[PDB]
């Protein structure tokens, strides 16, 4: 994902909706604010990013 | 998952934390009270309940 952290904040609260948060998809941010992200909501999952 | 609507709704969730609530699995309630659940968190999802 090549997009601001807020807009990566938006997308993965999209991508868990969808399904797509799991041990399966793995996730390369651009943003060098992704440690700005709250990651409560997907630490648990499995994802990758 | 034979138990109260208020177990139900809550035992719901934690398996939503855990990847659980995905087209792969079907869910029979034995509550009665099943309607009175909130399911927006869970419609667009894909499980079966």
């Amino acid at each position: 994902f090549d997009c601001s952290h807020e807009m990566a904040a938006g997308i993965l609260k999209q991508a868990l909706a969808m399904g797509m948060m799991t041990e399966y998809y793995h996730y390369i941010f651009t943003t060098l604010d992704l440690f700005a992200l709250d990651v409560e909501p997907y630490r648990y999952s499995g994802v990758n990013m």
